[PDB]
């Protein structure tokens, strides 16, 4: 999936990530990077999105069942790049197979790291391939559901991984990330042939966060199609990323 939603402010998206940790305290994700957080209901690859990733990543003496959300770039910038700037990378890695990430370098070596993320967003978009013609059709996909909608919005939880790079000459250390695909579900793949990993609920996450005590053949059992998922139709507003309105995500017929 190439195009999400998360447009929620700051602590509204904080509050929608409460979580107890290992030993049941309840406890709010701690932001880093918060300033890189750009809400908008079209989100596209090189854009930042929050993510969260678990607190050992960043104090060697943290409870790794403690949870940090960070923006982060969608595209991964592997750790070895050696050109001066991401955009003169020639893919974005946005995406990548469940069943090619023990198999290519540049996800290999991260998830050896323990560099699993949940990447958050209220949902995504795709497009839907008509027989007998070149037009898609939009569609917002999302967990299902409890103006009032956004009070307590259940964010969809994807399964990601992020590596870190310094530009070769000198510069700040970029975290960046890829979505986990896998086939879609039943409910699904009349609409396209995959989905987004997704990690549903507290258990999934915690497991896909915790690199300290959840091994990477232990994580990568969390990943495959779901059923739990829900979807519309929508205008094509969406369709020109430089939309982002409300309208985006609004159910049409």
């Amino acid at each position: 999936c190439g195009r999400t939603s998360c447009h929620l402010p700051r602590d509204v998206l904080t509050r929608a990530c409460a979580y107890q940790d290992r030993r049941g305290q309840q406890r709010l994700p701690e932001w880093r990077d918060p300033d890189k957080y750009c809400p908008s209901y079209n989100k596209s690859p090189q854009s930042n999105s929050p993510v969260l990733l678990s607190r050992l990543h960043f104090e060697k003496d943290a409870d790794s069942s403690e949870r940090i959300i960070a923006p982060m770039r969608w595209g991964l910038v592997p750790s070895w790049f050696k050109e001066s700037d991401p955009s003169k990378l020639q893919f974005n890695t946005t995406n990548c197979r469940s069943d090619t990430v023990m198999e290519k370098r540049s996800f290999k070596v991260p998830l050896g790291k323990g560099r699993r993320c949940v990447v958050l967003a209220d949902g995504f978009y795709e497009w839907q391939r008509c027989q007998g013609t070149n037009q898609r059709q939009p569609y917002f996909i999302y967990f299902p559901q409890i103006e009032k909608v956004w009070d307590n919005w259940r964010l969809l939880t994807m399964a990601g991984i992020f590596d870190c790079w310094e530009p070769p000459e000198g510069g700040d250390v970029l975290y960046s990330y890829t979505i986990i695909t896998v086939d879609s579900c039943k409910g699904l793949s009349d609409i396209h042939h995959r989905m987004p990993a997704i990690l549903d609920g507290e258990e999934a996450v915690s497991k896909w966060l915790d690199f300290g005590e959840v091994s990477t053949q232990e994580a990568l059992k969390l990943i495959h199609p779901t059923e739990n998922i829900t979807f519309h139709a929508v205008s094509s507003v969406v369709n020109n990323s430089r939309n982002n309105t409300p309208e985006c995500l609004a159910p049409v017929a």
